[PDB]
């Protein structure tokens, strides 16, 4: 599922032909996160959602059920809480890791492995091949700017895929 180039989408106005079959939605509101949920359903897309960049969604059990309720496959969350209560309610979940340094590395390594994360999400994407070494068998999504062709291919050796809302990288 995870493999290749996946879409991040940071707004809904201007769209046009999203080649990749899956898609980060990467900024909403409450109000209009159904719609904008039914217009990439509607295209065939596979749509995890950022529940943290909802505009006025809150976090645990009650708005993860929201985002599920508006039509989302998964959810991708920075805090391990969302993740545990997604994974607890049986919803698909991609939890973020900031790869900063050594240290932060090593904590995040710690609940990844305490919290059973499947599948992280390492930022920026330059570090996210060394991340993956360290985690063999869990799935890693690079992100963050990945600014060339040249560097999404290298990166894409090592981890499964790449988000990114680069068009040029879209059609690679």
């Amino acid at each position: 599922m995870f493999k290749g180039i996946i879409a991040a989408l940071w707004d809904m106005d201007s769209i046009g032909e999203i080649e990749p079959d899956v898609v980060f939605l990467l900024k909403s509101d409450i109000l209009n996160l159904k719609f904008h949920l039914k217009i990439l359903k509607d295209r065939g897309k596979t749509v995890f959602v950022d529940m943290d960049f909802v505009n006025g969604l809150g976090e645990g059990e009650e708005a993860i059920l929201f985002v599920k309720k508006a039509g989302a496959d998964g959810i991708i969350t920075i805090k391990p809480k969302n993740y545990v209560v997604a994974k607890k309610n049986g919803i698909p979940a991609v939890l973020r890791f900031f790869a900063l340094d050594s240290k932060a590395v090593e904590r995040g390594i710690e609940q990844i492995e305490t919290l059973g994360v499947d599948v992280v999400e390492v930022l920026p994407g330059a570090v996210a091949p060394k991340v993956a070494r360290k985690i063999p068998g869990r799935t890693v999504i690079a992100a963050g700017l990945v600014e060339t062709e040249e560097e999404a291919r290298e990166i894409l050796k090592h981890v499964s895929a790449i988000s990114t809302s680069s068009r040029i990288l879209w059609k690679m």
